[PDB]
């Protein structure tokens, strides 16, 4: 799809056996998304944004489908405002910007 | 162009006479600025994202040009720990997010 950007640029995504709202967000490096359970191993980050910098938990290798494309990568867990696709997934389904 | 998300996507963005670095950002409903002086009266607003909110200085019907094509609109000023261009400048010139 080509999607414009009048509105906030949300899709769905399943994690973990959830589906759940995010944002495709090309200014963020990193996925981040709400407090929930995801299997394995992980180990604490700090990220930070406008506002200053939230703990989260990294976890690796997690499979994400992302308005019905899968990719793996590293997700992080914490304390965010909105669930953000960063682009360490975005590139994986070939997400670009074009103007 | 077609920018892919590799990288972050930086571009070169002119204010004011002067040449800034900016990150062009599907996330950001708006376009924020570190400190800079800039013409005519601004109006209080308060965003927030990852860490929490912080309070900007918001000037309307601002000329600014980036990545070489011309917009006019609102620039938030504030302790953006990096530039970021936002949607209402991002539809200005014509970005899309593809995949
Ligand atoms: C109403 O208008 C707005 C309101 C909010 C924002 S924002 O900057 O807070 N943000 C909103 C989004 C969280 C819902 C835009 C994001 O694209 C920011 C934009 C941003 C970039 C850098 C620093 C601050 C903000 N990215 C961000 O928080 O990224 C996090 C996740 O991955 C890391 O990549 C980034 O680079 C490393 C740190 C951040 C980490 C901008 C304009
Ligand atoms: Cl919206
Ligand atoms: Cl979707
Ligand atoms: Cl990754
Ligand atoms: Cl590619
Ligand atoms: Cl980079
Ligand atoms: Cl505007
Ligand atoms: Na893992
Ligand atoms: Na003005």
């Amino acid at each position: 799809p080509q999607i414009t950007l009048w509105k906030r640029p949300l899709v769905t995504i399943k994690i973990g056996g959830q589906l759940k709202e995010a944002l495709l967000d090309t200014g963020a490096d990193d996925t981040v998304i709400e407090e929930m359970s995801l299997p394995g191993r992980w180990k604490p980050k700090m990220i930070g944004g406008v506002g200053g910098f939230i703990k989260v938990r990294q976890y690796d290798q997690i499979i994400i489908e992302i308005a019905g494309h899968k990719a793996i990568g590293t997700v992080l867990v914490g304390p965010t405002p909105v669930n953000i696709i960063g682009r360490n997934l975005l590139t994986q389904i070939g997400a670009t910007l074009n103007f």
